[PDB]
């Protein structure tokens, strides 16, 4: 439980980061100078470039060099990238700072299967929630603290920042003493499962790609120089009716296998309608109560489906799965960058964007619905 509990305090200090919710706020505020059209066109697309860059490599030698390293050099990418983040400017520099911020998000799978040998070769699905529970709490807590920092404090976003750069320290350096592993997975290396994983691939890469972009909405309705904004309490809300959304799946006892097409084409139907209501609105207030709705029914979806993925393949290869699965979803999300949203590509701004991505959900649902149909 001593690895189990350095590395579930290691994940509270690292995604507690006060600066994730006001980013663009902060980076399109008086502390920089950044432009809207600026920082969606060519900071942004470069966070997935090289987060696909960076997934497979990081991926294949998380157990060549064992489990512990790529941790460490997760904590130091964090380090790197707040301060970048803090201290760099200009444009080129906000373009390393998202091509580390890549490696960043692409070591969590490393973290996540460090855990299979410290506790069970059989309980890793019981110490995994435990581990993402914890994840997306200290996510809510953190968002929770800056949006109570900034509207009671009154404080700066780059004091802020610094907080989260505090935070990413002092996770790394609750990662160095981490137990390194002498139990490696390996060394060399139906039905429902490719179709399930091709929706699986197709809901994230939407998911990824409106999650890069709707706090650039939420600063584009309503401007954050002036009028305030409420992003840290509505990104809390959010991930927390994520978690609650995903623990309610988990929770009930239902035969989903029966039918559970029609319960997920109406999920994403959902999901659809909220981007629609995320893009056509006039008003702020109903721009957050759209990601909430969005959000929680994208939750409800996506813990169906690593329920019926989980149960069919083993715990050894189900990390392999999701490796496997995760990089066809990320080139999904490359080719969606560079037509819809890369300077070089159609250059759509955030405005004739979510229409764009709301037309993503619905295809999507409608091959779903054209798969109902086979047999008429
Ligand atoms: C350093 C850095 N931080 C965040 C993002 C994009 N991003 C990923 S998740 C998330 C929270 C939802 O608002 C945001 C803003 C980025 N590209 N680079």
């Amino acid at each position: 439980i001593y690895p189990t509990v350095i590395l579930c305090l290691f994940g509270f200090f690292s995604m507690m980061r006060p600066s994730e919710p006001f980013l663009i706020p902060y980076l399109s505020g008086p502390d920089k100078n950044l432009t809207s059209a600026e920082i969606t066109n060519e900071i942004f697309p470069v966070w997935t470039y090289s987060y696909l860059v960076l997934l497979l490599p990081v991926f294949v030698l998380t157990d060549y060099v064992r489990y512990k390293p790529v941790i460490i050099l997760q904590g130091i990418s964090f380090i790197i990238t707040w301060l970048l983040l803090l201290f760099g400017q200009g444009v080129k520099t906000m373009q390393v700072v998202e091509f580390f911020y890549g490696m960043v998000t692409a070591a969590e799978v490393a973290y996540y299967a460090y855990i299979y040998s410290v506790v069970s070769p059989e309980h890793y699905q019981r110490v995994s929630g435990y581990c993402r529970s914890v994840t997306l709490a200290a996510y809510t807590a953190g968002s929770v603290l800056a949006q109570l920092l900034v509207s009671l404090a009154n404080m700066s976003y780059f004091y802020l920042n610094v907080i989260s750069l505090a935070s990413v320290s002092v996770a790394f350096l609750f990662s160095l003493f981490l137990p390194m592993p002498k139990k490696s997975m390996f060394f060399h290396a139906s039905k429902r499962l490719f179709y399930w994983s091709l929706w699986w691939a197709f809901a994230t890469a939407g998911f990824n790609q409106v999650l890069n972009y709707v706090q650039i909405l939420w600063d584009y309705k309503a401007p954050s120089q002036d009028s305030s904004i409420y992003n840290g309490a509505v990104e809390a809300i959010a991930t927390f009716g994520g978690a609650v959304a995903a623990f309610a799946v988990g929770y009930v006892k239902v035969n989903w296998d029966l039918l559970g097409e029609l319960a997920l084409v109406v999920f994403s139907v959902v999901n659809a309608g909220s981007l629609f209501l995320m893009h056509y609105t006039a008003n702020i207030w109903a721009c957050y109560a759209g990601y909430l709705i969005f959000k929680s029914s994208y939750m409800l979806l996506i813990t169906i489906a690593v329920f019926q993925i989980a149960v069919n393949l083993n715990v050894e290869r189900y990390a392999l799965v999701f490796g496997i699965n995760t990089f066809i979803a990320l080139v999904i999300q490359t080719i969606m960058t560079v037509i819809v949203v890369d300077q070089r590509g159609l250059n759509l701004p955030v405005s004739i964007q979510f229409l764009v991505y709301g037309s993503y959900f619905a295809v999507i649902a409608g091959i779903f619905l054209m798969r109902s149909m086979y047999i008429t």
